């Protein structure tokens, strides 16, 4: 349009996910095009061509961490190519005035840090690609940070193709970052009115339930779940686990199918659990099976009640982890005493 770079976000898979909701640990496999056929067969200057030929992606340093040795460029057809090399610059106070230069007069400004791709030689890229019109496409992903995903918040991608001189921007890729909070409750039964027991006191050989709520996972989330997991390290001087557990949905869920699970629904069948009494530990995961089946365009978010019994007199703690695609985010902690 005519000379029209553009810049997407994808997956993984290779699944578009522009706008979507990535989880803390998810890779953004963005893609940047050179966009070069317009210039075919047309002939420029020396002097033009000495101006050179480059692309700046303003990348969201607060937010991303680049994946340095997955950064590719290629032509259309796949064919690596040469002749470009890239420099990260943490600011551009900090980068070379021949950098702040060419920005300043392609008229382009960057947040902190970005991404310089370069035509190392002008005259080469030039006769190789530009004159032959043959457009390139840059592949930079780049990995939410973990942390991020305690707090969530949206971050955004954005790049600039450069020729002689020549300042041309894509469009500004946005995506999201779902804050995952668990909670743990104490209750003494499963009713759904049961009175939390948290900060009160349990009696000695009382059998109870930790309750476990699992994250909320957003919809329109950019990849497959692929681990969902409760893990409990309880207190084994104070609590036992009773071998016992049920694992519920806390919202309606929607299948690749197109069917509905129902909020509050029995899906223990579709978990596994490891126990260790030994060190007082149990994890309940969910099949990869089953969270395959849910749709990307479905929230997720699940409960475990792990039943215990109380076997000390004392006071004592719990808290658990809940792994969401491997990333671990731990609830409240939890006080009882008996
Ligand atoms: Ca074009
Ligand atoms: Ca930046
Ligand atoms: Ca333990």
């Amino acid at each position: 349009n005519y000379i029209k770079p553009t810049k997407v976000n994808k997956n993984k898979e290779g699944l578009n996910i522009d706008g979507k909701e990535v989880l803390a640990g998810s890779t953004n496999y963005y893609e940047l095009t050179w966009d070069l056929d317009q210039y075919k067969g047309d002939k420029s200057s020396k002097e033009a061509i000495q101006n050179g030929f480059y692309y700046v992606d303003d990348y969201p340093e607060e937010a991303l961490d680049v994946r340095p040795d997955l950064v590719k460029v290629a032509d259309e057809k796949g064919n690596q190519v040469s002749g470009v090399s890239v420099q990260q610059y943490d600011s551009l106070e900090a980068a070379p005035k021949k950098v702040q230069d060419l920005l300043k007069k392609a008229n382009i400004t960057v947040k902190g840090a970005f991404q310089l791709f370069s035509a190392d030689n002008p005259e080469e890229f030039y006769k190789q690609y530009v004159a032959t019109g043959t457009s390139l496409v840059i592949t930079d992903p780049m990995t939410v940070k973990s942390e991020f995903g305690k707090t969530g918040g949206k971050y955004e991608n954005k790049a600039y193709q450069i020729d002689f001189g020549n300042g041309y921007a894509t469009e500004v890729v946005v995506n999201n970052v779902p804050k995952i909070t668990p909670k743990k409750d104490v209750t003494v039964s499963l009713d759904p009115t049961s009175e939390n027991l948290d900060g009160q006191t349990v009696q000695l050989y009382q059998t109870f339930n930790y309750r476990l709520i699992g994250g909320l996972i957003p919809q329109n989330h950019s990849e497959e779940l692929e681990d969902y997991s409760f893990v409990d390290d309880y207190d084994q001087a104070g609590d036992q686990y009773t071998g016992n557990y049920k694992t519920f949905s806390s919202l309606n869920l929607t299948m690749k199918d197109g069917s509905v699970i129902k909020a509050g629904t029995d899906l223990t069948s579709q978990t596994t659990a490891e126990t260790d009494a030994t060190n007082g530990i149990v994890t309940v995961r969910f099949k990869e099976d089953f969270l395959q089946k849910i749709s990307l365009d479905s929230p997720f978010q699940a409960e475990t009640y792990l039943q215990m019994r109380r076997i000390a007199i004392g006071t004592f703690e719990n808290t658990y982890v809940n792994t969401v695609n491997k990333v671990a985010y731990a609830s409240n902690t939890v006080r009882t005493t008996t």
